[PDB]
């Protein structure tokens, strides 16, 4: 074999198309309901669990399907997950007597700005983004566990193991639902013996909660010309391990934070360091980088790892044991970035659109609250009449009305020019002191609105002109290399499957990216999943996907200076395995 023909994904190749696929019988079984969910997330939870509420209350049939990519709920939630109560206690008043995890109210706030050497203590004031009273500190992932138990008590369908894996539309060209994946293919493309075909769900209205970077919204905002009057979203990817310390240096509520070392004032990132108080003494940390970052040499992953080495971080987790890894991308573009959240048939919800405060690093309350106006807005349209014809599938234009009125809307325009503001001479420290002129004092009220500046993925220099970071050696104790990590995610996949990473052109990561920017896939991975491997004989290299260490954070589709990468989903079940991160 070859080059290898690293591509056999039936999204780039339809099976419609190739004789091995010649007899196979495609016909697929379908189910009817109300109102189909993408995405078991804290969005895609409110939402489902909404619509039972009111069902119930107004005592009428909604049957209501939300299916997820995770084994089980909440294995594929990450986050730090310092939580505003806001919208969860709107949805869940009584939460405190049916066991909610929000066991860590927040007691000290701090933040500092890193040197190689020093750490710089900065004052927070009350009125400032990163303050946290009457905030709690979670575990997102049990936290959603929670909200998966209640959904399925409130009557909600949960599919866990179910991956949307396509958008069926109706013959007026509104969306129809949605189909799972399929299942029993060879990596090669050829049909198994136990091929069976995906699960096809209809519904009136189909929510997504897909979460940032969503690939179904990806080609929904195509399809439907969303992102016609905003700027691009832009992202950041946030590593994230678990860790069990000292009982001595454990301080219990207590939330930190950094900026500056390792990284260069041009590159916009920073640490997050949580106490939990569930019980041991455990600590929730992490790295954020943004997806907009110049230098091909940069490795988030490596960042981090060497981040913890700080002599102001390595007392902390001095004989500690680290317990778990992880890693997702988030959303950075803010205000600027939401898109038009209708179309005939669907909605947009949550981090897939993207409600994000990126200065307090907080996107779950929100996300949580255009869940409960989605659910709102639907059932005032399935509980009416008036009739919205000629699209089959309603197009409740209604939600965004009420989005843009809500608290979100307006929380989100108040921090719109802080991320903007890096792109100074200073960089990020040029945004710090934005925060205090613009924001402390004028509470966002400029009669202005900064602007981005543009795709993450044409930010990348080539690298020839850049020169290369010179990583440290992880210790094995503080830091640790990417293999044993991502063991600690507990990730896996069918091995026998066509590679969930798609390339349009498979030509482009060893002529295009090895080439110009020196394959930067080999290190804005965070799994190790691309590796350039040298050719059997003669010269020149060969990629190689390995598809099966994948953590599902999508940074890869979003980075790609070539825009060759799409991210799709592998058989569901397949994937990280987190547990309350
Ligand atoms: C490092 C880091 C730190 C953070 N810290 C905080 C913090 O302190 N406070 C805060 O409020 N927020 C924080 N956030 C943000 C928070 O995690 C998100 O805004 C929030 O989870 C977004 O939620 P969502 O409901 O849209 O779904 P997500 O949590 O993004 O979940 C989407 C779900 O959909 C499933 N899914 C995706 N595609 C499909 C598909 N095709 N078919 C089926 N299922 C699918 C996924 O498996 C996932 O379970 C942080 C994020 C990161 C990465
Ligand atoms: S291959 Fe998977 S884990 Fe690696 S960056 Fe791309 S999405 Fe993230």
């Amino acid at each position: 074999c070859k080059v290898p023909r690293i591509t056999t994904h039936y999204t780039i190749y339809p099976r419609d198309q190739d004789k091995r696929w010649e007899g196979v019988n495609m016909e697929r079984f379908a189910e009817e309901a109300d109102v189909v969910i993408v995405g078991a997330g804290p969005a895609g939870l409110s939402a489902a669990t909404r619509l039972k509420q009111l069902a119930a209350q107004h005592e009428k049939d909604l049957r209501v399907c939300l299916v997820e990519k995770a084994a089980h709920i909440g294995a594929h939630t990450l986050s730090g997950a310092c939580l505003d109560p806001r919208a969860f206690e709107e949805l869940f008043p009584d939460w405190k007597e049916k066991g909610a995890p929000l066991n860590t109210p927040v007691t000290e706030d701090r933040f500092g700005i890193l040197t190689e050497k020093y750490r710089i203590p900065v004052p927070i004031l009350p009125g400032l983004p990163m303050n946290n009273h009457g905030n709690y500190v979670v575990r997102l992932g049990h936290l959603v566990s929670w909200m998966g138990e209640q959904a399925e008590a409130l009557g909600v369908e949960v599919y866990p193991g179910y991956a949307a894996a396509e958008i069926l539309f109706h013959e007026d060209g509104s969306v129809k639902g949605i189909a799972t994946n399929d299942v029993g293919i060879q990596k090669d493309g050829a049909p198994k013996t136990t091929f069976e075909r995906g699960l096809e769900l209809h519904a009136k209205v189909t929510i997504f909660a897909e979460g940032c970077h969503g690939h179904l919204a990806k080609q929904l905002y195509k399809k439907f010309d969303l992102r016609a009057n905003c700027e691009p979203q832009t992202y950041g990817i946030g590593l994230k391990e678990l860790w069990v310390i000292d009982e001595k240096k454990w301080k219990p509520g207590r939330v930190d934070h950094t900026v500056g070392w390792p990284l260069d004032r041009h590159t916009y990132g920073g640490s997050f360091l949580y106490h939990l108080n569930e019980g041991e003494p455990l600590l929730a940390l992490g790295f954020v980088v943004g997806l907009d970052y110049q230098n091909p040499y940069l490795s988030p992953f490596r960042e981090f790892q060497r981040w913890k080495h700080h002599p102001s971080i390595k007392p902390t987790l001095e004989g500690g044991k680290r317990i778990a890894y992880g890693a997702r991308a988030l959303n950075e573009g803010g205000f600027q970035s939401i898109p038009k959240l209708t179309f005939p048939g669907g909605l947009l919800i949550g981090c897939s659109p993207g409600f994000m405060n990126v200065p307090k690093i907080k996107g779950t309350h929100t996300a949580m609250k255009s869940g409960t106006l989605a659910a709102e807005s639907i059932f005032n349209q399935l509980t009416s009449e008036n009739l919205q014809s000629k699209t089959i599938g309603l197009h409740v234009t209604e939600y965004e009305d009420n989005l843009k009125n809500s608290w979100v809307w307006k929380e989100l325009y108040s921090v719109r020019n802080i991320r903007p503001s890096c792109h100074g001479i200073l960089g990020v420290y040029g945004g710090m002191i934005y925060t205090g002129i613009f924001y402390w004092i004028f509470r966002g009220m400029e009669p202005w609105t900064l602007k981005h500046k543009g795709s993450d993925s044409d930010q990348l220099k080539p690298a020839k002109d850049c020169t290369p970071i010179e990583y440290p050696k992880p210790d094995g104790q503080i830091s640790f290399d990417l293999l044993s990590s991502v063991a600690l995610s507990g990730t896996n996949h069918e091995h026998d499957q066509p590679a969930h990473l798609t390339l349009k052109d498979d030509s482009v990561p060893v002529n295009r990216n090895l080439s110009i920017y020196d394959g930067p896939e080999q290190r804005f991975c965070p799994a190790g999943v691309y590796e350039f491997v040298p050719l059997e004989q003669g010269d020149g290299f060969r990629l190689q996907i390995n598809a099966q260490n994948c953590v599902h954070c999508k940074t890869c589709d979003i980075k790609d200076p070539s825009q060759n990468i799409n991210w799709v989903v592998p058989e569901g079940g397949g994937g990280p395995a987190y547990n309350g991160m």
